[PDB]
């Protein structure tokens, strides 16, 4: 089991760490069919998504996808500093796998 | 996959963008049968609904309808600035599809 | 579809609007068997319940009842001004059908 | 249907009302197997539990047990004054049945 | 039934109490397949996880795992002082079984 986001991210293929050390600039959420997703942006122009749930996700990830969207909404509203994000760079916008928060 | 709300909204028929750049003036919700819905207003007189779930919605959308109501309530209570709404304009009140917040 | 709480309330028999324009003075909740309910009061001595969920409530109302209790708790805790309540007046205490908040 | 916590509490055997009129001093929560519970304390030394779900609880109480633990956590973190608790006094620690908040 | 976290922790093998008396330094969460987990750290260097749900967890522990992650996230975001953690010391990082908060 990994002890931090960087080591967790290294267990997966096609992932990358982005270091933001910044609060979320914008939070977007959609209930429209086939686009049930969240998008966040940062000041520096980075855009990330939480993926629409789909056949590519195992059952155990479903509750974790809904948790991530909850986390990003409350992070946004509290102006919490996002340290790092682990993302899948094979999606556009890049797709969030993990988040760390520190300040 | 769209990268912002405007591009998302363009994926659907019968939608338009509003750019409020304002907090929600009023928040209403109902638990009455066949009217389990939220209504929000803005200082400028605009009125929007989150629709009663129904045939127009597929199964993946039910969780997102609930999340949208959660998002609107906490945005109201935090006085969070709404940047844009994507809404369906063949409903009265216009029906929310997506929201962006930025300040 | 109604555009406000007052028009929504009028669609039901045995309802009326209370206009409080005040924060919730007390919040009570119960997990006791057959009394899984909430009760709120206002400084003017008005008392209202969220009903125990039952057979008089269709499935779509079950989620909405739980949301409403969530709403009242967080409204209480943030001292949010309640504008109006739509309530069934054929229950004692009068039972909440809808709420609007504005300040 | 009762209109306050004291009358609700008096509908049950083996209960009494504690009047705290004080914030929660400590909040404890456990996920350990067979001890999935919460424990709160007050400055006066009083200690109360939300019980582990089990056969003494009817199906309608399961969501309300979860709601209560959510309520105690947010009350703790907001320093919300707890007015009264209705508790079962045949459990050790005494087990919460209902809570009222007012300040 | 135990009345405090120390006595609760003593009911289990492979556990120990850490007395932190400190807010959470970082919060990390992951939706990644098979690492649906949370990691917290403290200023003193200590690292703890909430375990990926698994065969070592009975079905009653599943809601509580979800709650604990909710609790850690809101604690981090309110800078809530964590008094004690009961952790399993046969996992790496040590895995949270219980938390107490007081300040
Ligand atoms: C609003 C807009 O147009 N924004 C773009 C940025 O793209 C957005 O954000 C990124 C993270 C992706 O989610 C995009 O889909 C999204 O539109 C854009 O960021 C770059 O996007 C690239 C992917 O299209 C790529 O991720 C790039 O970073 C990687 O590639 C560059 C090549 O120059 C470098 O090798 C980086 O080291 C590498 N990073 C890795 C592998 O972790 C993104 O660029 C980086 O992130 C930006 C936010 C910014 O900090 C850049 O300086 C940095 O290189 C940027 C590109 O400038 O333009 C718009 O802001
Ligand atoms: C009201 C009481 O408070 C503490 O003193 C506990 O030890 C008792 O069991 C009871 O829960
Ligand atoms: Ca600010
Ligand atoms: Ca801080
Ligand atoms: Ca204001
Ligand atoms: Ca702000
Ligand atoms: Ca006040
Ligand atoms: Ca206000
Ligand atoms: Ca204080
Ligand atoms: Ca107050
Ligand atoms: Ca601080
Ligand atoms: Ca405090």
């Amino acid at each position: 089991t990994p002890q931090n986001i960087t080591d967790l991210c290294a267990e997966y293929h096609n992932t990358q760490i982005y270091t933001l050390n910044d609060k979320i600039f914008s939070y977007t959420e959609s209930l429209a069919g086939k686009r049930e997703m969240a998008i966040i942006t940062f000041k520096n122009g980075a855009i990330f998504q939480v993926e629409v749930p789909g056949s590519q996700h195992i059952d155990s990830q479903k509750k974790a996808i809904e948790r991530m969207k909850d986390t990003l909404r409350i992070a946004y509203l509290t102006e919490a500093k996002v340290e790092k994000l682990c993302v899948w760079n094979n999606k556009t916008p890049h797709a969030i796998a993990a988040i760390s928060m520190a300040n």
